[PDB]
């Protein structure tokens, strides 16, 4: 409740109130301000001076008189919004003391709207200033990648969301065979840390694919987008075996596996990706098999029943006579790989039933979900040299009979 | 401005007229006609040029609900607009037909209804339980159409659904052979495939080639890939269907290289013809002398003295796939044409793993 | 003659996939109440049955 201008006695008296200062030269003429606010602001006109100009194709609940915020603090106010030929030009005023709070590298986004957010942390109501819920709030900040945003367009462009405003950096294009799992604002993560964001989805009538534009942050643009980088949309896996991903029900993301090579900045969406990034430093060997079978991305590699590696990918050679499976082993188990190493496919349950002896055993192995590949080394006093970065083995059609009794001593 | 609306979607006298959420004019009055409501609105003379012949009106309002990782967020409109009302008018490209139809511009009860412009198609369905008014129609996850009308016929045992396709996709689609399929959630012990269809179901589109039809029927299954469509579509003749269906994988040495587009019967009902599309990159894998067999479930051999059984939790135990190979030979057969018919072998070849045929390119 | 009456009003906050709808717009429905009427084809039997 504000009763300004004059009190009751001040109103029945009338006249001109005087606010003394400290020093002056007694000039001949003085301006008459309308009220104390205009007297303090030294503004003769009713409308404030235009300081910030923004352009927006659509108006995300702004209107005239919205509140301008610097990290949720009242700094200035939106003077006016004017409709241009195909957009809207927003004029905003800021205080002279706060003119230094913004610089050339600055970004604006639209918050305000009566937001009642319910989550595990509780309930948050974002109508505190009592003017945001009625008019609107526009928040601005300074970023490092905002230089490109300043360069593009005539001037600064208001963003409809905080994520859209923060979406700055390098630009990449992903070709996908289905955009049902893709959405605007979809996060792009490496090892659970946000490193990119999808900003545009476009359908092509000629080519049967969807081109998605993504922005990678400047801290990770050089590390990623180096060719061979794999982007995979993670999906929830609810089955009788178990549940793996459950946050993707409400917040799906795109997992990234980095690659090495020349920069590409043009990738394609894959289907599966190893979300470990712990075998990447190890050896990536190739196994040639007559048939694929149960193999896939994420297939375990087992030395004496212990998971020591994974299968990065599967492909066919130049001649279509065998399937080449590229698998990465761990560093600590790298010395387990030798030139004369035997590899076999352990998938499902295998049992032997003789003419007189029936013995069957089950072990609820993970091979009954993803048929793994096991490997061993035959015994020998002269040990073979360790396999190089590129080494090709052959997948045996059957498990060796006496691999358990070998007991080869592998140093280190 | 004069608008007609069968129902009043929270308008009332004195509502606020908006041009992309900006105060432009005000609703003067609403008058009840014989079977509708005529809404009279005033706009400023300076803003009279903001609207043209091609314009659309929709009713906004109170709040928006978003469910995501941060939880359930209820973003409310500004209090003045929510209390007084909100009618937003925009300009579209397909609004010329809406202007032509009727006496004048017609107010729409929803923004989707206002944006629903373009070509008109009719879909015949055997069940409208999965259909709803305003249902989106998507190709590769991109909105290209919208269902606008559901009508039940007493004479013919079917439901006719009217749909509007956007002008950017009306020529590309509706060319005969186009398949529309209502996607449904698949929650099973094997896994979960679709979960956004719990709250927002849509109709997936597989495009076709031919003369324009503009009259289709609702199917049951549709390959939601659109990556094999450029490849060869061959036919396999089998004595029995078995585990085959739409989406059945085609495997070369255990790797999915194609899918099954459809199944049908020939002119004579003595065999089942399965139309399957192979990928472009694996197209050269298809030859004239290629052997096809049905890999479904788990197959094992138990001799008189030897018992060895193996399992591999194959996808064939959910959708029994079809595998193919090529016998070895120094003169390679020419690649199969667009229309090529093979015969499904009743049993897997014994020594197909030891062939190792070299296929260039 | 063929007409039906029903009782609307009551502060209704409906949440669904379409979003949130609040039905307290006229500011008198939430305090007193609203009764909505219309004309139907089968309302002749309803008019015949009962006193009125």
């Amino acid at each position: 409740v504000e009763f300004l201008g004059a009190s009751a006695s001040e109103w029945i008296n009338g006249g001109i109130r005087i606010l003394p200062g400290d020093k002056g030269e007694m000039k001949a003429s003085y301006p008459l301000y309308a009220n104390l606010e205009k007297a303090l602001e030294n503004s003769l006109s009713d409308l404030p001076t235009t300081t910030v100009s923004l352009s927006a194709e659509t108006l995300p609940d702004v209107q005239a008189g919205s509140v301008v915020l610097y990290r949720k603090f009242e700094v200035g106010e939106v003077i006016t919004v004017r409709p241009r030929a195909n957009a809207f030009d927003i004029d905003l005023h800021i205080k002279p003391e706060y003119r230094n709070l913004l610089t050339s590298n600055s970004v604006f986004w639209a918050e305000g709207g009566a937001k009642v957010q319910l989550n595990g942390s509780g309930l948050t109501v974002q109508a505190s200033p009592l003017s945001r819920a009625l008019k609107g709030a526009i928040s601005f900040d300074n970023l490092s990648g905002a230089s490109a945003s300043q360069r593009k367009g005539d001037k600064r462009i208001l963003y409809a969301s905080e994520t859209a405003a923060r979406a700055v950096g390098g630009q990449i294009t992903l070709h996908a065979f289905d955009a049902g799992k893709l959405a605007v604002g979809m996060p792009i993560r490496y090892l659970g840390i946000d490193i990119g964001q999808i900003q545009t989805l476009d359908l092509i009538t000629a080519r049967n694919e969807v081109q998605a534009k993504a922005v990678l942050y400047p801290e990770y643009v050089q590390t990623f987008a180096r060719g061979g980088t794999r982007f995979s949309v993670v999906t929830p896996q609810i089955s009788a075996a178990g549940v793996e991903h459950l946050d993707t029900i409400l917040q799906p993301y795109i997992n990234v596996e980095p690659g090495r090579g020349n920069p590409r900045r043009d990738f394609e969406l894959q289907e599966a990706t190893i979300t470990d990034s712990r075998y990447l430093d190890g050896l990536s060997i190739i196994v040639e098999a007559p048939e694929a079978g149960s193999l896939g991305i994420g297939t375990p590699v087992l030395f004496r029943g212990l998971e020591v590696g994974t299968v990065t990918g599967m492909t066919l050679g130049t001649l279509s006579d065998r399937v080449m499976i590229a698998m990465r082993i761990s560093k600590r188990y790298q010395h387990l790989v030798r030139n004369n190493s035997v590899f076999w496919l352990a998938s499902g349950y295998s049992l032997d039933f003789g003419l007189t002896g029936g013995v069957v055993k089950t072990g609820t192995f993970n091979q009954f979900i993803r048929g793994g590949i096991a490997f061993a080394t035959p015994p020998g006093t002269p040990l073979a040299p360790k396999a190089q970065e590129g080494k090709h083995f052959l997948l045996q059609e059957s498990e060796p009979k006496e691999w358990r009794e070998w007991g080869t001593a592998l140093p280190k």
